[PDB]
């Protein structure tokens, strides 16, 4: 896939997911990882542990990309606080879910575009409880995200024929990002544990980079 | 409703709200009305302004009861260190969404039992938006708790037969709490606004304590 001009560009397609919970440990593989990634997601395990003056910490020190994975579920009024508090830390786009529908997305589109920021919808989740609820209202979340102007997704990697369904619903252009055949159809892969936990960071990004060649 | 002695005792039926994202404020609050509540539930737009320390302080200076509506929806994995870090901090609770499925509520649970904290199923919302996802699944939500031994729930005020459903399904024993007659079914009630913006919040919350009579 060729990048979109207006969407987000993200380095090597590679997003770091930081879900440790200690600021040192956070901060070193982060720092170690700059010359491969630009863009890292970041959620409440570590901002609850740490504060949320972590994700400024980030910004000032490697200039990377904040995404906020707090999975945004409240009603509108209680959303548009969330994200407020989120994107005045300085987080530059905010995941949110579609399951408590239309108005509560709405709210957070709303203080996005007031502070010139970025929404993403998640549309699915890959873990096996994910059957009970979430798999048969995929497909209409999706759609309800095209139709409040979403250009911005997330979907699972495991299921590629899953994304094929998603990028067919939200159409060629919008930004997709997946937890080789992933990114056929989403823009970027996001990578945790693999580069995180290794010995080596930044070797373990390099090499999955090096597949994406 | 009398009280069952298996579950937990909210002073006078009425769980304080506390949405206020300014430290100063919310503890002013707070104290004034700490001879009504008992019971405090703080959520994200408070802990992300003010960072999770604020939980120890609510504790230290009115030893109420910290019912962390945090909305847990994420995968298995980062539900339980949502929890972990969130019991860590000193919530006695934590309100948890079933719509991702049963595996991800189950984890939330396994921690609650090792750190001997409670977890609070989120059947149903109140919001215009609800209706597209989330009160279709309600009834299988609730059934999902009795099945994963939840005994706390939380379920909308606004449509009191919805209370009575859900009564129900979760029996007559289960802690039920609701965002008058609502006890007849909930076990205690949740009041914000009604209470932290009025000039004097210790006369709000005598007011609509009279009115449980
Ligand atoms: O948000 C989703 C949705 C999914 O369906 C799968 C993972 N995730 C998140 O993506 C991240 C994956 O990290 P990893 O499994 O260590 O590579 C982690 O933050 C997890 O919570
Ligand atoms: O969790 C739910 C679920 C609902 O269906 C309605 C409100 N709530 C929460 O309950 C609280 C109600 O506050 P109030 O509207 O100011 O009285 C607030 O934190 C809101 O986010
Ligand atoms: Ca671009
Ligand atoms: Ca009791």
């Amino acid at each position: 896939r060729s990048r979109r001009v207006d969407v987000m560009d993200v380095m090597n397609r590679l997003i770091l997911a930081m879900d440790l919970m200690n600021r040192d440990d956070a901060l070193r593989v982060t720092g170690e990882v700059r010359e491969y990634i630009d863009t890292v997601k970041i959620g409440y395990p570590l901002v609850l542990s740490e504060g949320m003056d972590i994700i400024a910490e980030f910004r000032k020190r490697f200039g990377c990309r904040i995404i906020a994975d707090f999975k945004v579920a409240d009603i509108p009024e209680t959303n548009e606080k969330i994200c407020r508090a989120t994107f005045k830390a300085g987080a530059d786009a905010i995941i949110v879910h579609g399951f408590p529908g239309a108005d509560s997305v709405r709210a957070c589109l709303n203080v996005a575009e007031e502070m010139g920021r970025e929404v993403f919808l998640l549309t699915e989740m890959s873990h096996p409880g994910a059957e009970m609820f979430i798999q048969g209202a995929a497909d209409e979340i999706a759609r309800m995200g095209v139709d409040l102007g979403v250009k911005n997704y997330v979907g699972p990697s495991t299921r590629p024929e899953r994304l094929s369904r998603l990028r067919e619903i939200i159409g060629q252009d919008s930004f997709l990002i997946s937890p080789g055949e992933t990114l056929r159809f989403a823009d970027a892969i996001i990578v945790g544990r693999s580069i995180y936990l290794a010995d080596n960071p930044a070797a373990a990004a390099a090499g999955i980079i090096e597949s994406i060649k």
